[PDB]
């Protein structure tokens, strides 16, 4: 039976080894899905100039300003003038129905986040019976290229379907804090999404001290921080250096085979004492 | 007198095997208490129904509307009517006191997200010395779960104690959204927790137009995007392949350190050659 | 050409060798580029007490108090009294323009989480042309530190040039919640942030029921939940060599080939048998 014992080490070898096959098999279909994802955090001397699409409707624009001094000065409320901003009126056809065409304002945003610049926008609606004034806006990446790209339209679609609208309120100014997140998928594409934490602040009638009644909007647009966000979906499933472990440890259970077979022959001598 | 010579590589290759023990048997303990994260989407058809946990308190309900289409229509200052909604009363001692009971009313949340169908409701609440108005609100995965499952104190006490409880104002709209991201714990069970980023919208007293002072309530809950959040917590270093690597590196020391003595021994009849 | 053939079998592990040395210099200097991150959460029985800094500037407080209950009790506003809270004024000068000298007040913050203890204060600020009224605060991790250590002026100066200052509006209250992220820096070093999600509710003016129409701000401070989380980056391998593992997988794969070689000349001996 004794080569039945060296057999049966051999068996045990074997089983070893089938466990070690379905471990490591099933720890790669599980590694191939589920991978897991790294947060990088790069610095920009100066954001690139955004883009802010308004979607008014029935009010206009009183004053935008580009501030470069964190703190706005004071306003005089229902006075226009003081634009010196780039905007541009456009007609494009969402593509939820194809039926409205949502007129829409685009406009250039800040570009010097470390002169903590900001954009500051007014926004007058005359009352009317909508009960429920409100005013939504979208970002998006650069300006330039929507400007130089041809065919606007379909810049814009694309935008509208990709990103999402968040509304302000009206009858007090809104602060809004952009940030930039970088995500890179399979195909190698560095898709770019916006994020914004707001701060409503309260907008007092003593100023104007009127009769009007007339609903204002004030907006203030402004970079967060300059770090930008690099989110990457990272994978840890290396076929090659997989199957090259498996390797080794099929001939390290060979190995270890015949050193036991060196210790069995000891074991034989040592039955031939006996 | 050179046998120590011969045995110098041997002693510096035990001084490895000895590093190696110990930085891998390091790097093994220091990864078992570092789980990482990682995160998964998906694309999904239809929500299934959210709860809703509105505590009125001392406000009556006016109307409730499950409207499909993203902009809800004019509404009536006041006027109760247009009931569209499905609700469930349930007393129940609160888990953190045992003192106070307080009444909820349980609503149908939501469902299509494709169709971005949104529930729209409003409450008002005569003049109080209160000072100060606020509705509170929380949200669990499914609601008919909890109108099939007996025993539904019990139910309402676990989703209390796990389920954040938000709050909202009166006096304006708050455009609510709602997320839902999904965690396994090392047990194997899944864990649902409800996210969301309100948006406050101001609301005109033109419309009332009546010396009344009572609050208009308004709240619209929708659902944000198509996509479940998942959360996992990975483990890494699994411990066979760990003792794996660790025998072939023994192995692959020793066999080194065999070849290297054979090629000593050729080293040795060149010296023999001196 | 049979002698070539017999060293096919060198041919094919060279390209492997090849093969391998690339992919694992190329894999193992892209792994250091973007490490992984890792997450964790830690329950704390009782925070700490952190140091609330506001900047009144013309606003004087009114009532500072803590509260273990829940539900703040009511008063009526404009009336000062029932301070219970700790102060020490200061007057630093900004880092940012080194002009401006910013008074600055120091309140202890909220310690006994699981007691629900929250931090209520009242701000009173008479009418003026400012047009928008709102108070921008900090938070920082003790207020006992601060006290303790000398050149506080320092202190505070770190402390506004690490962290993000978000204000609160005048009008209505805010129910600010906190929470605490530790992350640690590759340099030995551990960094305390904040993070909130505020909540405005509408204040009511009937209190005053008065032609004075001075501003009130109320103001919350609670903590979210008393789970720490803490972020921290770790790398894969850092051997910054990992010469071992190569050097064992190609001294297993070439003893593996020699073995495969003496089956080859067994099959010399098949060749001959013809
Ligand atoms: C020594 C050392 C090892 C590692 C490390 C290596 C591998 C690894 N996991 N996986 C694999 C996978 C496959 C393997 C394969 S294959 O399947 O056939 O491909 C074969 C083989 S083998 O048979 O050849 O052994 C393997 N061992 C394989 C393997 O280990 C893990 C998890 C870890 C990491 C680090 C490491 N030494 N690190 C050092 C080592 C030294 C450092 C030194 S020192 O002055 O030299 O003392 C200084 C400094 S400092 O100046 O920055 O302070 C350091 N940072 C030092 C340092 O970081």
């Amino acid at each position: 039976v004794f080569s039945v014992l060296l057999i049966f080490i051999y068996l045990l070898l074997m089983a070893v080894a089938v466990f070690l096959v379905y471990r490591t098999i099933t720890d790669f279909r599980e590694k191939l899905k589920h991978p897991v994802m790294s947060v990088s955090y790069k610095e920009v001397d100066r954001y690139d100039a955004p883009g802010i699409a308004l979607y008014p409707g029935q009010a206009q624009l009183l004053s935008c300003k580009h501030h470069y001094e964190v703190i706005p000065p004071l306003t005089s409320p229902g006075q226009p003038g003081d634009m010196n901003c780039t905007t541009q009126r456009i007609n494009y056809t969402d593509p939820f129905s194809n039926q409205t065409v949502k007129s829409a304002l685009i406009v250039q945003g800040p570009r010097e986040v470390k002169k903590r610049e900001l954009v500051f926008l007014q926004f007058r609606l005359n009352k009317s019976s909508e009960d429920f004034s409100a005013i939504d806006y979208l970002l998006f990446s650069s300006f330039q290229e929507f400007l130089q790209s041809p065919n606007r339209v379909g810049f814009m679609q694309a935008c509208e379907s990709a990103y999402s609208s968040w509304k302000f309120s009206g009858g007090f100014r809104t602060w809004v804090k952009m940030s930039l997140v970088k995500t890179k998928e399979e195909d190698g594409r560095e898709a770019v999404e916006f994020r914004q934490e707001t701060s409503v602040v309260n907008y007092i009638d003593q100023r104007p001290a009127a009769k009007k009644s007339a609903q204002l909007f004030f907006v203030v647009f402004e970079w967060k921080d300059p770090f930008i966000q690099k989110v990457q979906d990272i994978v840890t499933a290396n076929p090659w250096n997989t199957i090259a472990l498996l390797c080794g440890a099929f001939l390290a259970l060979f190995k270890a085979a015949e050193f036991a077979k060196l210790s069995i022959k000891w074991m034989i001598k040592i039955r031939k004492r006996y």
